[PDB]
RNA sequence: UGUCGAACGGCAAGUGCCCCGAAGCCAUCGCACGGUGGUUCUCGGCUGAACGCCUCUAAGCCAGAAGCCAAUCCCAAGACCAGAUGCCCACU
């Protein structure tokens, strides 16, 4: 075993990160966020004045040690939605059949996918805000906005895996809802 | 057909036989009705290390089978209900 492991990341000015009983929080503009990683079992330490987050693991082996990383990219993800947070853009694809998008308030209805009479609706949560980018700049592109990465994807996700050609060749057929762009949006 | 003398009333033929027949019973031979959530498989993904890259996983996640579990449905306290009540009586 090793007697110590660490993984340093250092907080930007405008973010402050706060740790207790392994419950993360960063606070700053744009919104404020928190995870819970008390399943992970490290020592999470935060120096303000020299503004580190450190993240130790005491007397571990290799499975305890690969969550060192997960953890500082975590709590790096974390830092940049608050800071600059998160943009997927999504185009619909199609070959023949357009594919109908309508976005009201947290809600994506999708038709006409394959010629399907079939309507498929996602509830997004009030976290994440999806919007439709007008045609005349880009066509059938819909952009999910969110300060958390596992927030704005798995919406961009649950788009894609609703509308899945099923029963026909996938090579041809290729249509659907992909994600073209992961940015920012500050 | 027999038989009370005939008619009437019947009667015997272990319900004499034939036709129609209520009520009841009964026929996919008639008619009515036959519901809802979860947890997950397989799978496909998200975020993400190990392994400066990568990667559905490894810590996390998301979706998700006529399986499975609950609801609904049928029996239900030896499931010993200090559930609630109506009357007496005992105690008081
Ligand atoms: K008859
Ligand atoms: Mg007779
Ligand atoms: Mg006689």
């Amino acid at each position: 075993v090793k007697v110590k492991s660490l993984c340093t990341l250092q907080i930007p000015e405008g973010v402050t990160v706060d740790v207790k009983g392994r419950k993360v929080t960063v606070t700053g503009k744009r919104g404020t966020l928190t995870k819970d990683l008390t399943h992970l079992q490290l020592d999470l330490r935060v120096d303000k004045k020299n503004r580190t987050f450190t993240v130790i693991r005491w007397f571990g082996s290799k499975i305890p040690i690969a969550c060192l990383n997960t953890t500082k990219a975590h709590v790096q993800n974390m830092i940049t939605g608050v800071t600059k947070g998160y943009r997927f853009k999504v185009r619909c694809a199609y070959a023949h059949f357009p594919i109908n998008v309508s976005v009201d308030g947290q809600n994506i209805e999708v038709r006409n996918f394959l010629g399907e009479k079939r309507v498929r609706r996602q509830l997004v949560p009030n976290t994440v805000k999806v919007s439709q980018t007008d045609p005349s700049k880009v066509k059938d592109e819909i952009v999910f906005d969110g300060n958390d990465l596992e927030q704005v994807s798995r919406e961009a996700a649950v788009l894609h895996q609703m509308c899945l050609v099923k029963k026909k060749d996938i090579r041809k057929f290729l249509d659907g809802i992909y994600v073209q762009t992961k940015t920012n949006i500050e």
